[PDB]
């Protein structure tokens, strides 16, 4: 049982995946294609703070969510791609508020 | 109720027949199989898997074995397939999965293991475990699960008359062609969807 965010549930084992996903989240967009996430996938997120370079977080700038690749140096912090057409997202913790949700853990695509 | 070794490897074989011929075996095919002094000590085996409610036995005609019980709930994953041996064959099996078979639609009947990159672009990745709904009834442009000389792969349709075309959705790959007057070629299922964990 995992739910969507509540906007529904699914009836999938959490414990197939490591870490337990906690939740499900829709994915918008083709910025992570090259890795095999693709908009409208529904993503299966690990809720933790403790993440590290290489790893695809799910983090929010500012009222907003985005999933990509990270990339943190001290106070820079780059948030990458898996496609070639799409900018890499720079921001500074000084400035705009930056917070990590989770890990992802998986994916279900059921279109 | 649990089954014993020699149990076990008797209902593995019944079911392994069925799934390749639709069919079970005869007692005499039990016993040459599995190696027993005569088609009696089969029958023996039999009396207990049928006493343990996974089979019932019915006199008559000869084949007369039918497989009881056999709703499950999630479903049972398939990892490499060997040659001679039906797709869901018992020694491909490596689990059960808990996951609503209503997710996907048509619904899934099974979650295959993907090998290689051949389908990276439409995101379907190797270890990915791929939802399929088990049918011979598909089209052209679909993605399907198809044998060819036993060898299982995951491949876009394209029917060329006497000849059939799988293709790929890679760059650095090609369309697998198969001769029909030289291969065999059937078609598995067709793929409803992903998990990938």
């Amino acid at each position: 049982g995992l739910p969507l965010v509540i906007e529904g549930h699914y009836q999938v084992d959490p414990s197939l995946f490591k870490p337990n996903a906690d939740f499900l989240l829709r994915v918008s967009g083709m910025s992570m294609k090259d890795i095999g996430i693709m908009d409208g996938d529904l993503l299966a997120v690990h809720k933790t703070q403790d993440v590290r370079n290489g790893q695809v977080v799910v983090a929010r700038i500012d009222d907003e969510v985005t999933v990509k690749r990270l990339k943190k140096q001290g106070n820079k912090v780059e948030l990458l791609p898996e496609n070639s057409e799409f900018k890499p997202i720079v921001v500074d913790l000084r400035q705009q508020s930056f917070t990590i949700e989770g890990l992802a853990v998986g994916v279900i695509r059921n279109g």
